């Protein structure tokens, strides 16, 4: 009746193959030299707000090593100053422009580094995006594997190019806010929500971003709140094992989520390396790893190789990336902007100087301006833009064009929508150190060139509004909606969105605005898509402009693409008519009594416009759908087939898992007696020479064989996954099968952009009737031609089989298209077989 | 016209330094410079929002009345001083 | 030169616009005259072409968009003798 | 002062379009512009090298004799439009 | 360790010179370098690692790399003449 998740073990150790062969080698240096105590403590925090950063494990003393520290966000430094804020990662998926994904990343990494970060919790693959109004979804990119997938890489490129480990989040299946960590609104359940998918569901949608996050060198992948077939996300040795460690080959560490941890043994024999924030429950005084995990190796119960191997890819990531050569100490403190403080926040203790006020933002203005506008998305245009720059009187209607009464960063993690959107509420978020408004902005503009102006930001004020609107010549109305991690609840909104429709009050504004004025343009800052079909095809309304969450620029950002200058994206979404369009409703009321929640994932592939096209649902704006100030056609479309060699399976095995120093003894993993020790903090050590007094667990004594799955504990060689061999999974699956040129040309007056688009059907009878597998971002002048040039992977046309556990080209006939949205597709063409 | 110029300069030199113990002018050099109080923004109902600006809802740039006239637009002490510290490199807050 | 080894002759006439080569058609009789083991040439062909998989050519190929020898739109394939006349620049900015 | 400013309005509106079948204004996205003219450029004596002005050795600002002035500095035509275009990723070149 | 003992944030390219030691050899040659920056009274731990070619001369006679007998001597510094620092490699115990 309940979905299992089946055991994999032995949990794979690092083989030092390939891209990885200096950075193991290095790893494997540093972590021979080191005693079982300081081993634990890379593995370990020290406990929920006991040090500087949002996570911190402890230091290496004896060998001048600070320790590693972890910060937020995806988007920037959180909790801290003199840090940007650039935008979300719906708007990066929005430009479809993977260089700008990448200088957002090296802008970021730059921060983190400059603040003394070791990793960056980010970038996000999981939430995917499975049901529109999950709360996070604005975190990461898109609701496809490819734009998700191939923007993961870019940035994760460009953060671990600037010297920061990468972290790619939620692994996986993490899809929804509520019971994503158990009981909450009065209802009494054991466990976390357990998503429940397929195999082939799996490996098509979800964990396809992973692999290319994965393939493109990130050092860190950080596991789940929920649970995945009824085992927690970080305790789940299939996800981790399986999936991750042998056919993604994946060399780098897994973290916990900050109170994702459920066991000690468990979760290190089924592949986990990272306890953050290193406590049981915040600020218990209890690990289930720290002194716990070094009685685990004394004991018995945990070969030395495994937690060798915890710290062996650890420090992996850490050389990869080039941490030896980047020497910041940390420089500030993620729980006050106080120059002085204590060192031990959660009790208080050592006072000390915490944040140097190090000023990070260099000229990254400069990319979150250009994110900002290449982001957004004009979806409908009558002539209403671009504005001439010289309109008499310009109004500027609605509570979302100004600013939050309370400061830019007034309410804490962004837990508010008092005024303009550029970032939704949770961990996902950062300090502002300005935010300049679309009210402001454009004010400047319209002044620049002598127009008159009025900015109506009271969303009850609708007299006002009218009689402006009378008389302006140009009215720009401002909508949003908002969401965000679920521990934080606003306006009955606990995380995710209680609805798809706009907050604020701000469909009446647009309603008496667009009756008023025959010159409306909308803008949207929204965290994803929300039902527009009561006002979009008001005859009244000329233009409507998505800008997502543009960050710290946003009205500057905003005025270059309102007049032109800067040309819009596309959307990474579909904006359909009625919420059931999209499918995936959301588990707001447990389903399993007083067991957790089920989520079946019963629609396997189909999410967004895989749904859509499935069912023959008529979307009001397709996904991959924007326009361009000018024209664009598609001409000449040529597939030709490459001589692939023909796919190979792996075999063979890896090497024997290792042991690199010589056994400890309890003798030497005594607390030190120098040590004074801090309430509540997490150390490896032990109380005395009795191991269970010292490990102090209801449940102490079991052998193995009683608790924990068959070869747990096999340390002999493995066979190497047929699917895996490599970072990503088997070569032989990226290897060329086609190539496909098509020529873009702007047949239009003004330079501009395009997005060009390709979809593969792979032609089954239970495939999506098309799925992304390629897109460029080109600019072209008037009448330039252009031949678009994609180099199609074996992976492209394949499916999962779950029988032979590999990835095959199924026998049915796969038709290319291309074009510039998911449904304005003018060119096909069959893949043929090579002669 | 060009009488923006006029307004501007008797706005500067009408302004009266009532107190001074260190805190003008300012260097340039801040680099967190916040901005308190609901006169230092804009009226929500647009800046000719009121009749014959009959109310006080935000920064006071004319009193109530028949000694009134419209504004082409109002730049706010929030929105200029916003400016001039962002173009010296300095952090803002506004809260009003 | 093709025994001491060397593998691809640049620009592939003994002279400019010689019309004569060291290799090419004397590459083939040497071959086939058996001067020139076939093992060497083929090592020559799989050197060239390792070089060319290695960086992965084969992902990244793209056709020549552009022309050396002249910036016009159109001109001669073969520049060097005003033959083959075509589109030989496509403009493309890569910058 | 700020007299830039009255130097730069008038300066720009002074200049009368006599021909247009096409060429202006500019697009600001031209991919390739070529300036062409010795008084595109600098004075190569520099901006105050010829006394009273009593030279055309670059572009002409102004004429020569006691209705002259020393100049601060001249942007150039050359260097403002380089300046433009190149803000728009247009490719550029100058001869003089 | 290399130290910002002055004001400003800075680059310093430290550079090791390496004495074969041979009566025909050079005083010294270049071996290792990196650049890194250091903001004021900043410390870095500067860690190279030499190989047996860093160390070798070509030998005509066995057409091979030899490390000859004479002591290598290790200097350090900010460039070819300004190397404070200096010790001779010794062999491993
Ligand atoms: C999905 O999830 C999202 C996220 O959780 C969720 O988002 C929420 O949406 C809410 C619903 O939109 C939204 O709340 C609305 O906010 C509107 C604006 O609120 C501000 O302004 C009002 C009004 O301020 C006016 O008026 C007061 C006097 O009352 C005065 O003090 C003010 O100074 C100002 O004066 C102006 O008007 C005067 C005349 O009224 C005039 O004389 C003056 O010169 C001047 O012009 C403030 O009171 C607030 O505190 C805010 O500052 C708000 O207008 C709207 O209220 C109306 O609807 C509510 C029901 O939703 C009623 O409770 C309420 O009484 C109002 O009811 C009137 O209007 C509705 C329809 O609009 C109508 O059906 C009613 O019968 C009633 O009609 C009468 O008034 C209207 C015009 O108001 C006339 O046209 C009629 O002829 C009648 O006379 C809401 O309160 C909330 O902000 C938002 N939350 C967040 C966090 O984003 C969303 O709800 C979810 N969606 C769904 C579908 O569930
Ligand atoms: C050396 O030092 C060590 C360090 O201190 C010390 O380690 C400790 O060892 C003790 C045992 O001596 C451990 O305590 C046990 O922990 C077990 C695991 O609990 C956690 O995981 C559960 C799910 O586990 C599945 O998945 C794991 C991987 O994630 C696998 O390792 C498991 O084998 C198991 O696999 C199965 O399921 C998989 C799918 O999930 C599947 O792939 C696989 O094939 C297989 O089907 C979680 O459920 C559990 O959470 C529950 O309990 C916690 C509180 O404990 C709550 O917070 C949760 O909400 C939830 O209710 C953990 O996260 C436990 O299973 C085991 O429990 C059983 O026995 C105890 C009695 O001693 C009972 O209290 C309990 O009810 C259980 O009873 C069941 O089994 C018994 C048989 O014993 C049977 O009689 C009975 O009928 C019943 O069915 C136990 O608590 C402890 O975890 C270790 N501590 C640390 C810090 O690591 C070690 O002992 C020392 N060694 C020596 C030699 O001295
Ligand atoms: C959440 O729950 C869901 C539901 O359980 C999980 O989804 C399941 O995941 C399973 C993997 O863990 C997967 O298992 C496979 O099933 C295949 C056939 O299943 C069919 O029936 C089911 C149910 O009745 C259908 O619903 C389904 O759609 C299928 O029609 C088997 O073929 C697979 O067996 C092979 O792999 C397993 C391990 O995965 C091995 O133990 C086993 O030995 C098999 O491997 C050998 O044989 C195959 C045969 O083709 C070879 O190709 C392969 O390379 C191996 O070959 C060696 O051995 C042979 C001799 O046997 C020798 O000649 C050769 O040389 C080699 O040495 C496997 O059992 C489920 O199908 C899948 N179900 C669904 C609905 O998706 C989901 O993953 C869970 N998720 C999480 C995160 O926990
Ligand atoms: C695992 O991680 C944890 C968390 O990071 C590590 O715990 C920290 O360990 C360090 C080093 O032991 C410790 O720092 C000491 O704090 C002491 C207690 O307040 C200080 O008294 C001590 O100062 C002395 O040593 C300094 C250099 O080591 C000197 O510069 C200083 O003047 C002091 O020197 C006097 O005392 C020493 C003996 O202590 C003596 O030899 C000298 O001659 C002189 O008289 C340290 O700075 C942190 O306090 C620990 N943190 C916490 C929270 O407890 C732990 O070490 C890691 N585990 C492993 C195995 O590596
Ligand atoms: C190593 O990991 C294990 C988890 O695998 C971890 O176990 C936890 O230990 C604490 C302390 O023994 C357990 O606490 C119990 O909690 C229940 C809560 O309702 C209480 O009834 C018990 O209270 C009595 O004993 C205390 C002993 O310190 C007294 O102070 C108290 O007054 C009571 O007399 C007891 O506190 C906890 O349940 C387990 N958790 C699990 C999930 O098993 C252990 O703490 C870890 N070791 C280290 C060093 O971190
Ligand atoms: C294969 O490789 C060989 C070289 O290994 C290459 O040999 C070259 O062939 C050309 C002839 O095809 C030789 O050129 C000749 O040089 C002599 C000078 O001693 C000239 O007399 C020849 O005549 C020239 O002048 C004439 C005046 O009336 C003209 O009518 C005539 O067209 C010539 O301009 C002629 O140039 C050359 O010497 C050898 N080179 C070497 C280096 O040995 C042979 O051509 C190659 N084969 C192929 C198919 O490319
Ligand atoms: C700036 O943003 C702030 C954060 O969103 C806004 O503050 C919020 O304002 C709304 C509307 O006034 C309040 O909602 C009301 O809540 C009460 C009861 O809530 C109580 O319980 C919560 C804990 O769950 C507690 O935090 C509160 O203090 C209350 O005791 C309802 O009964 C009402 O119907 C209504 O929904 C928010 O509670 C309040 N939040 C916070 C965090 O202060 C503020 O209005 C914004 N300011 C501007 C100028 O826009
Ligand atoms: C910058 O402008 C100055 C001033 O106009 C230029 O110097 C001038 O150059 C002209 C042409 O070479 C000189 O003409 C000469 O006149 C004498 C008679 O006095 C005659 O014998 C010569 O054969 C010739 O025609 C002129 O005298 C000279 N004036 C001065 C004041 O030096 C200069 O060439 C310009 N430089 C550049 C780099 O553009
Ligand atoms: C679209 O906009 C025009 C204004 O430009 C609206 O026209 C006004 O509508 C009111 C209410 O019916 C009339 O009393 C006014 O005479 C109209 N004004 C002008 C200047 O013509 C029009 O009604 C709007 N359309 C919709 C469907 O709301
Ligand atoms: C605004 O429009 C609504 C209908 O959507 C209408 O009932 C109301 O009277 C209008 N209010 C004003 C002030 O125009
Ligand atoms: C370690 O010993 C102290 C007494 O010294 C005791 O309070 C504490 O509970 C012991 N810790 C564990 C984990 O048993
Ligand atoms: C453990 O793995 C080996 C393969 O290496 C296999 O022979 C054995 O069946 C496994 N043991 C159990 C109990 O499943
Ligand atoms: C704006 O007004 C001032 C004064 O008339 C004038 O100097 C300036 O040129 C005007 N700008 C435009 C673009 O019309
Ligand atoms: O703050 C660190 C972590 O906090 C958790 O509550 C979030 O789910 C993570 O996405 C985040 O990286």
């Amino acid at each position: 009746n309940l979905a299992y998740s089946p055991p994999f073990y032995p949990s794979p150790w690092a083989n030092g193959q390939g891209d990885w062969a200096e950075a193991y080698q290095k790893a494997v240096q540093f972590v021979s030299q080191l005693t079982l105590a300081e081993k634990v403590n890379l593995t370990t925090g020290t406990g929920w707000e006991q040090d500087r950063c949002v996570g911190q494990v402890g230091s290496i003393p004896r060998l001048g090593f600070p320790g590693l520290c972890m910060q937020d966000s995806p988007l920037g430094v959180r909790d801290t100053d003199y840090n940007s804020a650039f935008p979300a990662g719906v708007n990066v998926a929005a430009t479809w422009d993977r260089n700008l994904a990448y200088r957002r990343g090296v802008a970021m990494g730059e921060e983190h580094r400059g603040k003394g970060v070791d990793v960056q919790l980010g970038p996000v693959a999981g939430p995917l995006g499975r049901s529109p109004d999950a709360g996070r979804n604005w975190e990461g990119f898109a609701p496809d594997p490819v734009l998700t997938g191939n923007m993961m890489a870019s940035t994760i490129q460009g953060i671990q190019d600037a010297g920061v480990i990468a972290c790619a989040k939620h692994f996986i299946l993490y899809e929804q806010e509520h019971f994503r960590q158990g009981a909450q609104d009065g209802y009494d359940i054991s466990d976390s929500i357990s998503a429940n998918a397929d195999d082939k569901t799996m490996h098509e949608l979800y964990l396809w971003p992973f692999a290319d996050a994965v393939r493109a060198g990130v050092g860190s992948v950080m596991c789940s709140y929920n649970q995945v077939n009824n085992s927690y996300a970080c305790s789940n040795s299939y996800t981790m094992n399986k999936l991750l460690k042998s056919e993604l080959g994946f060399q780098g560490f897994v973290m916990t989520d900050w109170g994702g941890h459920h066991s000690g043994v468990g979760s290190a024999l089924a592949g986990l390396d990272m306890s953050m924030p290193g406590d049981i429950a915040f600020d218990s005084g209890t690990s289930f790893w720290g002194t716990n995990l070094t009685v685990a190796v004394l004991n018995g119960s945990i070969p030395e190789w495994r937690v060798d191997d915890m710290a062996v890819r650890i420090m992996s990531a850490y050389y990869k990336v080039g941490r030896d050569r980047y020497s910041v100490p940390i420089n500030f403190d993620s729980w006050t902007l106080d120059t002085y403080g204590p060192e031990h926040y959660a009790v208080g203790q050592g006072q000390t100087k915490i944040n140097e006020h190090v000023d990070v933002r260099g000229n990254h203005a400069e990319i979150i301006h250009e994110i900002g506008a290449a982001s957004a998305v004009l979806l409908k245009n009558k002539g209403g833009l671009p504005l001439t720059g010289t309109e008499r009187f310009v109004g500027v209607f609605g509570k979302d064009a100004g600013s939050n009464p309370w400061g830019v960063n007034g309410c804490s993690d962004r837990g508010c929508d008092n005024g303009t959107l550029a970032m939704g509420w949770g961990s996902g978020t950062a300090n502002f150190p300005y935010l300049v408004t679309p009210e402001q902005a454009i004010q400047r503009e319209v002044l620049s060139r002598n127009g008159t102006f009025t900015g109506i930001t009271d969303n009850g004020a609708l007299a006002e509004m009218a009689a402006a609107a009378s008389q302006a010549d140009t009215c720009l109305v401002f909508a949003n909606a908002d969401s965000g991690e679920g521990y934080i609840t606003v306006d009955g909104n606990e995380g995710d969105r209680k609805n798809l429709t706009l907050w604020q009050g701000a469909d009446q504004v647009i309603h008496n605005v667009s009756a008023n004025c025959n010159n409306t343009v909308v803008v949207l800052h929204t965290v994803g898509p929300v039902l527009i079909d009561d006002w979009y095809d008001h005859p009244n309304v000329t233009a409507i402009l998505w800008a997502g969450l543009p960050g710290q620029e946003s009205g500057n950002s905003l005025v270059d693409v309102l007049y032109g200058r800067v040309n819009p994206g596309k959307t990474p979404f579909t904006w359909g008519r009625a919420r059931d369009d999209y499918g995936a409703p959301l588990i707001v009321k447990p389903n399993n009594g007083k067991g957790a929640p089920q989520q079946d994932f019963t629609e396997g592939i189909f999410i967004d416009y895989r749904r859509f096209d499935k069912y023959n649902i008529t979307p009001i704006y397709e996904f991959g759908f924007g326009l361009s100030y000018t024209t664009f056609e598609f001409s000449q479309l040529n597939v030709q087939p490459i001589n692939a060699p023909p796919y190979t399976p792996a075999s063979g095995f890896t090497k024997a898992a290792q042991s690199f120093g010589q056994p400890s003894n309890a003798s030497d993993n005594l607390y030190p007696s120098d040590i004074e020790r801090v309430p509540l903090y997490i150390y490896p050590w032990l109380n005395s020479t009795d191991l269970k007094a010292s490990a102090n667990d209801p449940d102490y004594g079991l052998p193995t064989e009683k608790y924990v799955p068959p070869n747990a504990t096999n340390g002999d060689p493995q066979p190497i996954d047929p699917a895996g061999g490599a970072p990503g999974g088997n070569p032989s699956l990226y290897e060329p099968v086609a190539r496909v040129t098509t020529i873009i040309t702007n047949t239009g007056k003004v330079t501009g952009d395009e997005v060009p688009q390709l979809y593969v059907s792979l032609g089954g009878p239970d495939d999506a009737p098309k799925v992304l597998r390629g897109f460029d971002r080109i600019t072209l002048a008037p009448g330039q031609q252009y031949l678009w040039t994609t180099t199609l992977t074996r992976r492209d046309i394949s499916n999962w089989d779950p029988v032979t556990q590999n990835w095959v080209v199924t026998n049915y006939t796969k038709t290319i298209y291309v074009g510039n949205s998911s449904r304005n597709l003018p060119l096909q063409a069959p893949l043929k077989p090579y002669p």
